[PDB]
């Protein structure tokens, strides 16, 4: 990503567009969206034993 000078000269007319693309960074995005997603893992009390 730099500037630059134009120089145009003569008769006519045209058209310029100057497009940057990049990596951004997040704007706190979540990988796990649409998704509340919950784990738990605990042993059995007595129940079994």
């Amino acid at each position: 990503n730099e500037g630059f000078t134009v120089t145009a000269e003569g008769k006519g007319q045209g058209t310029l567009s100057v497009v940057t693309m990049y990596h951004a960074k997040a704007k706190d995005q979540l990988t796990c969206n649409k998704f509340d997603l919950k784990v738990t893992i605990k042993p059995a009390p007595e129940t079994e034993k």
